């Protein structure tokens, strides 16, 4: 029968063989495999979303976005395997280039030189420039979603929480709550849970930069509200100006009830870090999202001056627009759209 990895069927043969476990998640599993047609090794992400509406919604977004993107610092889709009929489609298999490791794993076994930190950060922001220019928010940037090779090429993966937010329309009040992984969650995800912006991805990049400098997460909260206390424990209490910018009255009143905390200087937390890196970290980990540095300005910061070149940093040819955001649909309909969207890889097409 078809190959198995840790009790999970991977119905991908005969093209793809020699399956080995790489990782997993809430409704999927990732393996390495050998592509017998192209004579290369690939990654295969099995995704099983069809029992739940939210999983279907996210799977359609991930597939649509990754198929349209083409960029050196974003993982591509090479192939998609699924059953020839919608009644038989229980799973979707996304075939991608195999990368050697991710940044989470690298940081467990290795302290990184400034040279490497600098190069990785450049690549994260070059990809994010492309993602933001497409009017996409990633919303789950963290070390385990950054893939790395031995040549230090970096690719952003895991667009499972990603979405489109067309800036022609005010999205305040319509965005999903509780996005990102806790430690990489900007303050406004807690204080403005339905009206945050792409600025949340810059915060996550800041957290990643911090983690590359010390090999430990900067804001390791244990639960929703504790995360915010960890943030304020380093940044200090927000100024009155930054409080006045918080539109939600009960979030602003909640902050006004908290005890005063002083700013911990960056050089005290990272005494051996390059000074330009800390200046950039500061601007990324700025409490007020309106004052927080944007991706293009971050690329032009002096820390990345040896790599910055806007003639070699593509933006999206065709940005996503509002029409394709209308995906709050029953799971049966989402399955049909996923079936349609993956048809370009079927023999019959
Ligand atoms: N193309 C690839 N090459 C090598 N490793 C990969 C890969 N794609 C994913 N991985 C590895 O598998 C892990 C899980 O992949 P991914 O994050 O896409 O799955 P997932 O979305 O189900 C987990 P979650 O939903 O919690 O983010 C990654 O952290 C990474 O280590
Ligand atoms: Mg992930
Ligand atoms: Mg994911």
């Amino acid at each position: 029968g078809p190959e198995m990895v840790r009790g999970q069927v991977f119905d991908v043969g005969p093209r793809y063989t020699n399956l080995s476990y790489i990782g997993e998640g809430a409704y999927g599993m990732v393996c390495s495999a050998y592509d017998n047609v192209n004579k290369v090794r690939v990654a295969i992400k099995k995704i099983s979303p069809f029992e739940h509406q939210t999983y279907c919604q996210r799977t359609l977004r991930e597939i649509k976005i990754l198929l349209r993107f083409r960029h050196e610092n974003i993982i591509g889709i090479n192939d998609i395997i699924r059953a020839p009929t919608i009644e038989q489609m229980k799973d979707v298999y996304i075939v991608q280039d195999l990368m050697e490791t991710d940044l989470y794993k690298l940081l467990k076994t290795q302290h990184l030189s400034n040279d490497h930190i600098c190069y990785f950060l450049y690549q994260i922001l070059r990809g994010l420039k492309y993602i933001h220019s497409a009017n996409v928010l990633h919303r789950d940037l963290k070390p385990s979603n950054l893939l790395l090779n031995t040549t230090c090429d970096l690719k952003i993966c895991d667009f499972g929480l990603a979405r489109v937010a067309d800036p022609d329309h005010d999205h305040t009040g319509f965005l999903t709550e509780y996005v990102a992984t806790r430690w990489y969650r900007a303050p406004e995800i807690m204080l403005n849970s339905k009206g945050y912006t792409k600025s949340i991805d810059i915060w996550s990049v800041g957290c990643i930069l911090a983690e590359m400098l010390s090999n430990r997460p900067i804001f390791p909260g244990k639960h929703y509200l504790d995360q915010l206390n960890h943030i304020l424990g380093i940044l200090g209490s927000p100024s009155q100006e930054d409080l006045n910018c918080i539109i939600n009255l009960k979030a602003r009143n909640y902050l006004l009830s908290l005890p005063h905390k002083n700013k911990v200087p960056w050089n005290r937390l990272f005494p051996n870090a390059d000074s330009k890196a800390l200046d950039l970290l500061d601007k990324m980990l700025t409490f007020n999202p309106h004052k927080r540095i944007e991706v293009e300005q971050a690329l032009a910061h002096p820390y990345l001056e040896q790599y910055y070149d806007p003639s070699d940093e593509p933006i999206a040819e065709a940005p996503f627009k509002f029409d394709m955001e209308l995906d709050d649909l029953p799971k049966e309909k989402l399955k049909e759209l996923i079936f349609e969207e993956t048809a370009r890889f079927q023999p019959g097409y």
